[PDB]
């Protein structure tokens, strides 16, 4: 399927144990997609002071359209030293590995895969 319904655990930035997906734009997008498929991907809502507490390159989920079954359609955009790889809509948050942190909420998305 070109899209997959996911419910992503929303994590507090200070709880996150693994603060990024790797060391290159290509690796972080690769690992993010693998963790999304394996159900091991969390979401941190971007506010003042969040991104400096996480590791670059960043992987964002961005709104790709204006929401089937309650699931917002999203795609992945990576960022490294202020340059983005991909073009999309409003940021829903930054993806991180999930390794058992307790979420505060869930974010239903339809991921362009």
């Amino acid at each position: 399927k070109t899209h997959v319904q996911l419910s992503l655990p929303v994590l507090q930035v200070r709880d996150v144990l693994v603060r990024g997906f790797g060391d290159s734009v290509e690796e972080v997008l690769s690992e993010a997609r693998q963790h999304l498929k394996d159900g091991t991907c969390g979401l941190v809502e971007v506010e003042k002071g969040v991104l400096p507490q996480l590791e670059q390159p960043y992987v964002f989920i961005k709104r790709s359209d204006a929401a089937p079954h309650g699931h917002v359609m999203v795609e992945l955009v990576a960022e490294l030293e202020g340059i983005q790889y991909g073009r999309s809509g409003e940021t829903l948050g930054v993806l991180v590995p999930h390794v058992g942190e307790i979420p505060v909420a869930y974010r239903k998305v339809l991921l362009r895969k």
